[PDB]
């Protein structure tokens, strides 16, 4: 894997840096790597290819070095310099390629391809140069099993899900006090509501909770908490739990009351807020559990109070919501964010070669079922795709 | 625009590298280049501004060499380095700004500036230097007539609209089906609605659809789908087609039904997902169709049986909402989004200075106007600033 | 503080950089600037912590150069590198998180740990290379007392507020005209209801104001804007402003009515945009005022007619809203952001060694009080513990 990073970050130095009329100076360190590429490559052949729809191909090297003697580079060497560029790119976004399609149960970790089995021979290992890419860096720390995080802007760590459970349920689906939420990308909305509005209830007060555990955790993350949730203050008819018949769900919103949030790693608090809306910060954490209470207001102007009242029918039925938003956190495993493209690179190509589907990876690279049983094998064959995919970004994108 | 690319790169990287105390050796071939640059710079005459509330400046390089023989930096050293780099980047930001105000029709890719056409001629060539930022790679490529990508996060690709549509219409606007929508920026929603609920309809069911067609092609973009649309979602009284009168919109909530969102391409379907939620790949597309349907429940509770009944007037509206935003995607051409500066350095500079209206760009250069009919002769003279734009904030921001 | 940066700017290119196989010209400069930086470091005891639950460390510099004699580097090279890595990288992370917990009222800027405090010496300079970072740049600039800009994508910057305000009310509550808002993060939602619906209003319009002021400048923004706001358009029991009782609000939206915002520095009207929706730009600013009415609408089919009736009680009230999100903008003072990481750093810091509370910052370094009384002090002091957050995340993620 450090091999192919290599080419190519070669080839990508290499189109960056000779260009026409540069002093051979700035590019002198790089044309003595990039002749090294050259002797290592030569007189070998690879072949790339033949899994699903994607071609095979073969590949053969036999370059001649770049020179050593121009003051300021000039056309000639520009366009000499290209051709070897050329052969060279394709390549490497090919043994990518090829990569990117195929997965192990047994040994993850490992390069599947044969093209890069054959680079991970020891000849091939002088090619070797600067390792400073976010990817690659983790990549190299995991071998010799150090501490690595990736940095996600809007991590992807919730697998979508929208449910509601009924704590107290009837036939009717009359009077009812349940939670509902939404658990999407790196949001979390939840609902708690109150058909009666806890006039029955003890200390005329109802209180919720939403525990939410994920699958990797999670270090120095930012978040906004928000009172009340945009998403369950509209009304709505609803399927069922059982899917038999449909209740209705008409609500009126109240401020959220004794607000508490905790960030919990194996079951101890590590962070603790309480009515804190905003930024809050949540070092290190597995589960998140939201508490909130409904809360009868104890004086109402007549508006209000027809709005409640002490025996059913109840037409209108109170609500309180809270939202989380993770902006970024740090992961010690890979994982689809907003920003990154490797995903969708990476499902990219399999779409398009037809891949059929393999033991490793759910049918269509589906996320929310990555995410939901996201093993241990399953993160050691995501990783080895996405350094691929990284390696090939920077080459073609 | 490569040379020009280079006198800030050089000027940039003299700032980061040149601080005292540092070994010579960390800054060799740094002076080197820098040096080249005050050789091919010395004895040349610029003049930019005029154009607008510009200023119109002369300037004029006679500059003595850095030396090379300290061992490591000293205090001397860098304060005679550093009046040499106020100048230049001073020019430079200038010549930049002169760039960024001027558009052509006939030859949008050129540069318009006397100073930046000067600098195209032969001799400046030397200067060239070190092209890897991702805006000059993508011009350097364009040139070549090669394929190029921009990678956005949250792509500014719809033009701001909001409308409506009605399916079934009466003047009295009192039993209506209709979609209305919001497309802006990256983030599209559609909700579709029956006054009726469908009881009339055949199987019960009510299909919408809406179909978005976007300016430029994206690939690889990544994207979220949630049920159903917290815009529609709350009672409104709405302006009408004709203008003449306003309709009353209430809506009740339900899931969307056999939802299907197809990617396509030249009309050829490259990605469909049916009943899929949270994150999707779309690899190559330039059209999404979204439909879903509306479904009368079978089964209905005696709260909800109340909400739907045979015939007029119906009080609540039943609506079903879907919601598409494309986090990242690349893009061949240019776009505004929500991480980068240009449009705002852009925009800008032009408000700055008062700059008369152009030809090619609409008045206040205004995003939605220049999305909506983003023509070929646009799109050459979009990249041209936001090239300047990005290598304008190397040196100043 | 740019000691410290180098150190570690050292660091982590001698992990990137020195790997197995590689050609010694590629790592040859770094070679003489990781020696320069023993040679300097050598003979010299440095301590860190015993402040909060932060352990006391006593750090021993001994070690021997590395060769520079290999073709190609070994395993053998790599291994002693990598322990003389290793201590220094440990070093350096402790020295940052020393920094990172402390503060001053009197001189904010300069460094407050004893271990950085001997790095400011004299002698160290040496070690000094490269300051081509962000944060470091930046630091340099302020030092010069020159120009500085951060780049934010969603800059965090107004202060958590929600609340509205009564223009007219009774103590019925059941006739009022008012706003009501949140700010929160980068975002701005303002809504303007009358429950008459301006049935009795001059002209039969209704105007809101909604005023913004930042604690910083932003230069270059760029913001959308959107009618109507999703967040307060349905219905809601609000506890009121003496908290005594608690009042009823049911909104029905109508478009919003020669819509204005204006960008204003110093009480200038820098920017203004009319009927705009969408991405605009706004150059400079240190305030936003939004400008809206509330329009009756002349024409009104038998089911909006319903709606507003012209005398109380009236049971529908109708409401029109903004929402504005800055994307991204510039700011010459640090601030917390989505995608950056040293809010969350500087705090978990702080967080997980208990560390007690600082007379600069207030309690739990929270974000809200912070921003909403940043002063100059505090300025000063963030910066600081930034940079160092900064330059620790380089090595230590
Ligand atoms: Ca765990
Ligand atoms: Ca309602
Ligand atoms: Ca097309
Ligand atoms: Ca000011
Ligand atoms: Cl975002
Ligand atoms: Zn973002």
């Amino acid at each position: 894997m450090d091999v192919l990073y290599s080419l190519s970050k070669t080839l990508k130095d290499a189109r960056d840096k000779i260009v026409e009329g540069t002093l051979y100076s700035n590019v002198s360190d790089l044309i003595q790597q990039f002749n090294q590429m050259i002797i290592t490559m030569n007189g070998n052949e690879f072949q790339t290819g033949g899994i699903g729809n994607l071609p095979i191909r073969n590949w053969n090297f036999d370059f001649g070095l770049l020179g050593t003697t121009l003051l300021n580079l000039d056309a000639n060497y520009v366009e000499t310099a290209r051709n070897t560029i050329d052969y060279f790119v394709d390549f490497v976004d090919n043994v990518c390629m090829d990569e990117m399609v195929r997965e192990s149960q047994r040994n993850g970790i490992a390069p599947q391809s044969d093209s890069l089995i054959k680079l991970s021979g020891i000849k091939f290992k002088r090619i070797n140069f600067d390792n400073s890419s976010e990817y690659i860096e983790n990549w190299n720390l995991q071998n010799r099993r150090q501490r690595t995080g990736f940095t996600f802007h809007k991590p992807n760590i919730f697998p979508y899900s929208a449910s509601f459970t009924l704590n107290r349920s009837q036939p009717a689906h009359d009077n009812l006090m349940g939670t509902m939420w939404l658990n999407a990308g790196s949001e979390i909305q939840v609902a708690g509501f109150d058909y009666s509005c806890a006039i029955n209830a003890p200390a005329n007060t109802q209180q919720f909770e939403h525990i939410v555990q994920l699958r990797r955790v999670l270090t120095t993350a930012t978040i906004t908490l928000l009172p009340d949730a945009e998403r369950f203050s509209f009304p709505r008819v609803i399927t069922s739990a059982d899917g038999a018949t449909t209740w209705y769900f008409n609500p009126v919103i109240l401020r959220p009351n004794n607000v508490e949030i905790e960030f919990l790693l194996n079951g101890q608090i590590i962070n603790t807020y309480q009515a804190r809306f905003g930024t809050i910060i949540a070092r290190n954490f597995d589960t998140i559990r939201l508490s909130f209470q409904l809360m009868r207001p104890p004086n109402m102007t007549p508006a209000v109070a027809a709005l409640f009242p002490n025996a059913q029918p109840f037409e209108h039925h109170a609500t309180v919501g809270l939202t989380l938003r993770i902006e970024s956190a740090v992961c010690e495993s890979v994982l689809a964010d907003a920003s990154e493209t490797m995903l969708a690179n990476v499902t990219s190509v399999r779409q398009e070669y037809a891949i059929p589907v393999g033991p490793v990876f759910p049918p269509g690279m589906n996320w929310t079922d990555l995410i939901t049983n996201y093993s241990p094998s399953r993160e050691d064959n995501l990783q080895r795709v996405f350094t691929v995919a990284s390696i090939r970004s920077m080459l073609v994108k």
